């Protein structure tokens, strides 16, 4: 499928860095950039792009377009050789994490009773004694 697309990135240019400037004459000539503008009046950008290999009495402005970004825009990418990425770091990547808890505790109580007991108890004496005789 594929038919109507929806949202397209923004291409680049970095200062600093050669990029490969079309000629006029079917080819491409590195050219490093050294700095960037952009037109109010036009409405356009351009980058001041140094071709390090043809006069020093050059040094011209350039357009996106005329410049090279990315595979997409080209001489050929028939054949295409480069390397890559060349960087390696220790790369962004943590997640400490940690926890505890604890907890306890007991009941407790008490109790006690008596009783109250007789102390002494006991009888006297009974007795008579006739009179006659």
């Amino acid at each position: 499928g594929s038919s109507g697309s929806s949202g397209e990135p923004e291409v680049t240019v970095e200062i600093g860095e050669t990029y490969l400037c079309r000629r006029p004459d079917s080819t491409w000539h590195s050219a490093e950039v050294i700095q960037s503008r952009v037109n109010d009046q036009e409405g356009r950008e351009e980058f001041y792009v140094h071709y390090v290999g043809f006069n020093r009495r050059l040094d011209e402005w350039v357009d996106k377009n005329r410049l090279a970004l990315t595979k997409t825009v080209k001489d050929a990418v028939q054949k295409n050789s480069e390397k890559y990425l060349s960087e390696l770091a220790e790369q962004p990547e943590r997640k400490i994490t940690r926890n505890q808890k604890r907890k306890h505790d007991e009941i407790n109580h008490v109790q006690k009773t008596y009783a109250e007991m007789d102390p002494t108890t006991a009888a006297l004496e009974k007795e008579s004694g006739p009179s006659s005789g």
